[PDB]
DNA sequence: CGGCATACG
DNA sequence: CGTAT
DNA sequence: GCCG
């Protein structure tokens, strides 16, 4: 009733099981910073079987059979239905590896390999790291000056004002060009850490050059807090708000109108939604996929897609909305 | 046991 | 190394 | 950590 793959079922943004699925990503953000992927991957996995169940895990024995829960999972699940509270997962909460780490990798520039090497040279607080700033990139001492503005959730309302900025600035940039909302606002959330957009146009090539022309001209209009030929631009823009302005990440991607439906699939997510499809794609039916395209390694192909529906339909899987891979 | 998504800046 | 879903 |  339950298939092993997260891109074989439907999963809503809100479901029934969102206590239990939380302690899961505990322990699943927990391993990624210790460098287990795989412990990182079950976790994940798990707490996703969760989301996609039709009603709450009231007793034990409904987990006999979902994939993804063995010894482990199951003894998390069962300490949380009998006591309220698991007690590995309290641990590493409280924890002060979890806590820095958790910390530093939220930063901007920073991933689990800087801030691990931090943590072992002592360092515990962003004014630790204020403190040392020639050990700094541009790209993380911009994150730093950003951090407390880039931890407040950009709300719907606040996208579709970006939205008609960079549509005017994609505009001047080249005529008929137009601009997607993608990421986890196309999923339906209400809120997210930033707005991911993907930028096309119906004419195949005259999108060649295209992000520097729109970098360029956002920059000129004075909304570029931060930003590095490209395809992809990580930036930090400035949202107005009542009276002042916050910092907002902007992430802009082009592709060719050829590509944008496996683009638009890409940069939609969920993040775990990708992984376990591509996952699929190679595992299950021989296929390579990626933001790009779809590649038959044995004919030396690559199918053609005018929609998603087209590549889910070259997958064997059935359709899902935005609204259901919230994996 | 091997495998765990796949790319660009 | 960082970043993206 | 779990699947096949
Ligand atoms: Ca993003
Ligand atoms: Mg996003
Ligand atoms: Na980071």
């Amino acid at each position: 009733w339950m298939p092993a793959y997260a891109c074989q079922r439907p999963t809503p943004l809100t479901h029934h099981n969102t206590g239990l699925s939380e302690a899961l990503e505990i322990l699943a953000e927990a391993a990624g910073f210790e460098g287990s992927e795989g412990r990182l991957l079950t976790f994940c996995r798990a707490a996703s079987v969760l989301k996609a169940l039709p009603s709450p895990v009231t007793t034990l024995s409904q987990l006999q059979g979902l994939p993804h829960f063995g010894e482990h999972s199951s003894r998390v699940v069962q300490e949380l239905l009998e006591h309220g509270v698991c007690e590995e997962v309290e641990r590493v909460r409280r924890s002060e590896r979890y806590q820095t780490m958790k910390l530093f990798t939220q930063i901007f520039g920073v991933g689990v390999k800087t801030a691990d090497r931090w943590y072992r040279e002592g360092l515990r607080t962003l004014d630790d790291l204020r403190e040392q700033p020639q050990k700094l990139t541009q790209q993380q001492k911009a994150g730093l000056q950003h951090h407390q503005d880039l931890s407040t959730p950009v709300l719907r309302s606040d996208v579709d004002a970006l939205q008609q900025v960079v549509e005017e600035a994609v505009g001047q940039a080249l005529p008929g060009a137009t601009v997607t909302l993608t990421g986890g606002f196309r999923r339906g959330k209400l809120q997210g850490h930033d707005v991911d957009f993907l930028i096309t146009h119906p004419k195949e090539g005259q999108e060649a050059g295209l992000l520097p022309r729109v970098m360029c001209r956002l920059q000129d209009q004075g909304l570029i807090l931060y930003h590095q030929a490209f395809e992809r631009s990580f930036c930090i823009f400035r949202l107005p708000q009542p009276g002042s302005w916050k910092a907002v990440r902007v992430d802009l991607v082009v592709a060719p109108v050829s590509q944008f439906p496996f683009a638009l699939l890409g940069w939609t997510g969920s993040k775990l939604f990708q992984r376990e499809l591509r996952r699929f794609s190679r595992k299950e039916k021989g296929l390579w996929l990626n933001s790009h395209g779809l590649f038959d390694p044995e004919q030396k192909t690559f199918f053609q897609a005018a929609s998603e529906e087209d590549i889910f339909r070259h997958l064997g899987l059935e359709y899902l909305p935005p609204e259901q891979r919230n994996a």
